């Protein structure tokens, strides 16, 4: 049982509806972080964000944000501080963002699947554990520091 | 002809080499940030950093960013503040990308394509024109500022 924080614009809502309701079914935690509605106008920078923000505030939760292409709203989620959102496009991207990257959180792209490959995505996402293994670690490790300083690392 | 910054670790290495090819051979200007070798322990932040610090610092270029996935890549070029870095997996998102997000920046994974695919990713990417309409650039915007202030936009 996973809590998951959901983030949509307009473009991800119907599709966020039915990930709600799966995740439910599931076993695990949905929390809604908007949009609460249909806005066909509505921006996804504010979700996203939303969702990422909550996602890093409670660690040991996942986020997932959703849009029309993904993209917008992975870029978004990674300017939180101390997010890693991974885009979603297969099971095996899901799956490799968790045990790779560690990444709290994924976009999809709710305009680039059937809502039955989106939720195959979604319980990849939430099944797969972090591998720990020390490279994929020391990663991680180097772009939190770039993070805190924004000093990049030297290039060999 | 677009200046393209690229960068890759070692799961990248080649597919890189062969974009650089192909890139100089359709009236390009590519620039390597590394690596400039195959080690096959070196660390995706480094690369992928210095490439989306080029490509921010030099305004109308663009980068591309290579890694095993894409995904860790993409992720570490989105700390550059300024960049935003999609992960185009099919030709349909490196154009959305430059269209609705206006990103400097694609990552591609070069386990995740042949070459063939990969070089058409590249092909949409560079040759698609930023649609510069309201709402994007709005929302665009939205993300500059709270990358600025870190001021989290209200949710509704
Ligand atoms: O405003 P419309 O619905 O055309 O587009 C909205 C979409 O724009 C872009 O594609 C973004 O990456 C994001 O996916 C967003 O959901
Ligand atoms: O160290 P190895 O070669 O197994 O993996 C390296 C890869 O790890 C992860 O998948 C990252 O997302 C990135 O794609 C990197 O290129």
């Amino acid at each position: 049982g996973m809590r998951v924080y959901l983030g949509a614009d307009h473009a991800g809502y119907e599709l966020k509806q039915r990930i709600i309701e799966h995740l439910k079914q599931t076993g695990h935690e949905p929390i809604d972080c908007g949009a609460l509605r249909y806005d066909a106008d509505d921006d996804y920078p504010a979700f996203c964000i939303a969702a990422a923000t909550r996602t890093v505030a409670d660690p040991g939760s996942l986020g997932i944000v959703l849009g029309g292409s993904g993209n917008g709203e992975q870029i978004a989620a990674n300017k939180v501080p101390g997010a890693r959102c991974a885009l979603a496009w297969s099971v095996q991207t899901a799956a490799l963002a968790r045990e790779h990257n560690n990444a709290q959180l994924i976009g999809i792209g709710g305009r680039m699947h059937t809502v039955a490959e989106a939720l195959a995505i979604v319980d990849a996402f939430v099944t797969t554990p972090w591998s720990k293994a020390q490279r994929h670690q020391r990663r991680i490790d180097i772009l939190a520091e770039y993070e805190r300083t924004h000093e990049a690392p030297p290039v060999p």
